[PDB]
């Protein structure tokens, strides 16, 4: 999760529209549970981060 959020901030640094706040990110991580257990949680987190935050990118 820390790696993903650092990546998202680095994306945000290239354009004023791409900034990412911690709030949405943690909400998405909650969405993972709302919708090898640790592996499942990790894979779901990658999937959900991409689904939620790729729509804000070109």
């Amino acid at each position: 999760s820390v790696k993903i959020f650092s990546m998202l901030e680095k994306f945000g640094q290239f354009h004023w529209f791409y900034g990412i706040s911690i709030g949405q990110f943690l909400s998405c991580f909650k969405r993972v549970f709302i919708k090898t257990r640790v592996d499942e949680i990790l894979w779901l987190l990658y999937q959900e981060v991409y689904c939620q935050f790729s729509t804000a990118l070109d």
